[PDB]
């Protein structure tokens, strides 16, 4: 018979909720848990904003789209477990505009943006129209290895993890046998492939992001109709022990002189909470670094990983319009997205309101990295009516006009704007401190192993999307939580329940 | 006589104020200007926060310290010209603690922080105690060349500008004849030299920053007694045409189908302001990228520079204490700064209140890059009292207690805290979008020439610290503003006043 044990789950995001769901499912005798959530809200970076309760009057501030690829199977099993209403998401739509250097894209014209050297720009002629082909040549070997077996593909990719994307492109790979590209060719590839400056981060991350967004299997994509927050509601409902919101952990400790299993504690608001056999920290690493972790005696390089593993910013801006003018007036009837070098960078047409004829939401700006930091600096809490008086609104409307200048005027977009919008910059969220992990050069191969290293005698686990090989996806959160529960059961020699974990949760539900 | 001409200065920071002061000094007949400032406040990144009107009850949110090195002569000339009350600033002080891996620094001790391989860390034994010496070996050649002639030293430095600092350290320089360092040695060097992740930006910037802070001439440092904003006040008082605050330029344009000199215009809140013969934009580049610049027909790589040139974040947190416990209880009597791997990173002891025995300000946290983004996520406008409930206040007090554990307790520091503090995160300022330019690899040698390329027939100038080789210093702003005025006078062949510019303003005041 198992002695009474209590574990602590720090953070009620999808990873912390997944840990509780797994523990609830295994039904281990005399085992309990507490879930402390710093925010008054539960879900973390699963966060649907509802403008009203109307059916499609929302947008997802955090996670929103899911590729049906084999490496994401655990995410889709969680969708099945909780009965999520999945519908098709259109990564690529029809008639979506692309606007660079104030020129619209056109198929089969050489250098439509007028950025090539032959047209007075600095992009080499043989690169300007061949970005996808040359990034495929740079990423494609590793992408196919990842498609056969993600873990073994990752281990081979780690042999070049010391390089940034720019570095790999500049030197022609690790030994100069790949093509070498000058600064402006690499710069154009970054402009056409990702957010500003992100090619100065890890090459391995550019490969994995390309694996996820441009997967060799050419997958179907999905969204959750009604918002991703429906997943949080369903996970919360099943909890045996409910989330305790407004409980921000500021310190974590283990008492190595105590003989007991439950010799760990966390401090919340100056008060001590002890008796825990294991602590799962599921917060973003910036939040973990603010805690007093001295009582845990972390390996010095593990502490370095908490502080230094790189995070990228992301900002989203969603506007409500009286009718879907992008559908009706521009023929953008199947989702997709418009991309531009204008400040909004990416305008995402929702896949969930394509049949609606009245009020409709447009995810008017979705940015990463410096683009998101620049948009996020306009994201305040008490903006002013009218639109022109709000700098962010006016910027978005002007960028939308230029981006859709083939069919709309600024005047008619402005008149369709209801005056209702919402924006969010994840780096300004004190409960995250960033959007998601996006490691720099050498971090996966050098710092990440020490982040995942056993701490406090195998009783402390750093959990979350950053503690995964799938950054910035729900799947990384779920894998990290599953792995941590494995280690917990292994640590306490609960062989019956570890075997049950592998039987029920390795491939599924 | 000269025909009447009008120029427009976008931005009332030190760049735009310097332009107006130069034009005021040259007294060019029938030449006028308008200065438009987006903010209700004038000064930009010269920004003193005054807790009260008491003599020393302030801290500088932006610029605060100035090294008396030859490359900084134009800044001190500006100080001299405006009668600034300069006092000595102590970059290094007495008894300043250094805290890494929860260990304090101790001279003459091997690996006092317990981070080397010999003590269970990952920092190479030959690196852990030699960061200053190995970085000097990596930067010193170029630092000495910059000391002889900054411009010629910069041009030689550009021959390795394709490399990041980490890349230069990893590969042993451009051809592998310098020492090669593994990831953890480079990581420790970054931890001990700059802010988190900044070794993943340009090697040239790490060299220039080392040249500024650790100059071979080993210079005296100075600050402005009463706050740097006294410089803004003095420059404002001299202006012939006063700053127009709350005037945010959203578009800049030139009418090439108009024969007049004054064929340029700017839009402010929908209304046009035309008749300008030249426009000086002095704003940060993120601010410029949000403007509609189509009417200027910028070179596409110049527009890329505006979007992509990298900015670093920075955040400051200052706390008021009933008495300077760092002076009286810790022997920290001569300014300096305490450095740590804790969230606050750097605690600066002011040099302007060393004789005070009552209320004193402490610049408790001064951070850059990801450190500043994480601290800045706690910077809100209406936080709660008491300190325990403001997460930022509590974090700072806790970090301060650990940093000064050799002489203070958390309880004594907390009781000395008045409850009055201020914080500021420059990336959250919509009038800047960042702290200052910190270019990535290859950006100085590739993007920066196009940023500085003549535009709109020589009538548009991108001015400011980012538009110089001295990023994040007043000197960069002054040099850029001086160079733009030169090119304006050259463009209109005002040879008499160009000669007067060189006579009075080249090494002038
Ligand atoms: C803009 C954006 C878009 C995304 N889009 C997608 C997408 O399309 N598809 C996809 O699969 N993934 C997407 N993701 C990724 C996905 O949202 C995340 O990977 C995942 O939700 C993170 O889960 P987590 O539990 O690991 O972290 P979190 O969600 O951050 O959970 C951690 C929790 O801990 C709490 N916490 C923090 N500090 C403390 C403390 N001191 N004490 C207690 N609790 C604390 C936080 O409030 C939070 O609730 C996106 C992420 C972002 C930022
Ligand atoms: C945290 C920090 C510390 C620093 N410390 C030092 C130091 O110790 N020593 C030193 O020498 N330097 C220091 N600097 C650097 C120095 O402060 C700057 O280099 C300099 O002040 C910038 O001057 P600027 O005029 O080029 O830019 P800014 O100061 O940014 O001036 C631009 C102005 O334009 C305005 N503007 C923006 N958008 C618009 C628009 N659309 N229309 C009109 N106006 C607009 C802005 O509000 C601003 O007032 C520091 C900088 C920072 C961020
Ligand atoms: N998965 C998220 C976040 C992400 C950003 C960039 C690269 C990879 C993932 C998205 O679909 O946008
Ligand atoms: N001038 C700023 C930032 C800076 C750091 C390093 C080099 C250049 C500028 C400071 O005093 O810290």
């Amino acid at each position: 018979e198992l002695p009474p044990r209590k574990v602590c789950i720090v953070g009620a995001g999808v990873s912390g909720l997944y840990i509780a769901m797994i523990l609830d499912d295994l039904k281990i005798p005399n085992l309990t848990y507490d879930i402390f959530e710093s925010s008054s809200r539960t879900g973390g970076r699963l966060y649907t904003h509802h403008f009203t309760d109307a059916k499609h009057d929302y947008y997802d501030i955090g996670a929103m789209r899911y590729p049906d690829i084999p490496s994401m199977k655990r995410t889709f099993n969680l969708f099945k477990r909780t009965g999520m209403p999945l519908i098709k998401y259109y990564l690529d739509g029809e008639n979506t505009p692309q606007l660079y250097n104030n020129h619209f894209f056109a198929k089969g014209v050489v250098d439509p943006y007028m950025v090539s050297v032959a047209n007075g720009g600095t992009v080499p002629d043989d690169v300007v129209d061949s970005v996808g082909e040359k990034l495929q040549q740079a990423f494609g070997y590793y992408k196919e290895k990842l498609a056969e077996d993600f873990d073994k593909g990752f281990d081979e990719l780690m042999l070049v993890d010391d390089m940034t994307t720019r570095e790999y492109l500049k030197r022609g790979g690790p030994k100069g046998e790949a093509p070498k590209y000058d600064f402006f060719a690499i710069q154009w590839m970054e402009t056409q492939n990702t957010g500003t400056n992100l090619f100065d981060q890890a090459f391995s991350e550019s490969v994995i992001a390309s694996f996820d967004f441009d997967n060799p299997t050419k997958p179907e994509w999905y969204c959750i109709e009604g918002g991703t927050s429906l997943l949080v509601d369903a996970m919360k409902e099943t909890l045996v022990h409910k989330v305790q919101n407004n409980k921000r952990v500021e310190a974590i400790s283990i008492d190595l002189d105590a003989p007991d299993d439950g010799n760990m504690s966390v401090k919340i608001g100056g008060k001590d909470y002890s008796g825990y056999s294991t602590v799962f920290n599921t917060t973003a690493l910036g939040c973990l670094d603010r805690m007093d972790l001295r009582g845990l005696n972390l390996h010095p390089t593990q502490a370095d990983a908490i502080r230094c593993l790189h995070y990228a910013n992301s900002t989203k801006v969603a506007l409500k319009f009286s009718y879907p003018w992008w559908i009706k007036d521009c023929g953008i009837t199947c989702g997709g997205a418009a991309s531009t070098d204008l400040p909004l960078r990416t305008c995402v047409y929702p896949s969930y309101n394509l049949g609606d004829t009245g009020e409709a939401v447009l995810l008017a700006s979705y940015t990463w990295s410096q683009d998101a930091t620049r948009i996020g600096s306009l994201v305040k809490d008490a903006p002013p009516q009218p639109p022109k008086e709000d700098e962010l609104v006016e910027l978005i409307l002007q960028n939308l006009a230029r981006l859709h200048a083939e069919h709309m005027t600024y005047e008619k977009i402005k008149e369709a704007y209801t005056g209702v919008y919402h924006a969010y910059c994840w780096a300004n969220d004190p409960n995250v401190g960033g959007a998601f992990a996006l490691f720099g050069p050498g971090q996966f191969s050098n710092l990440y192993p020490y982040l995942m290293r056993p701490a406090a005698g195998g009783k402390f686990h750093i959990v979350g999307e950053a503690s995964s090989v799938h950054h910035a996806w729900i799947i990384g959160s779920l894998e990290s939580a599953y792995t941590a529960v494995y280690q917990f059961l292994y640590k306490y020699k609960m062989w019956d329940y570890l075997r049950l974990l592998l039987e029920r949760w390795q491939y599924g539900l």
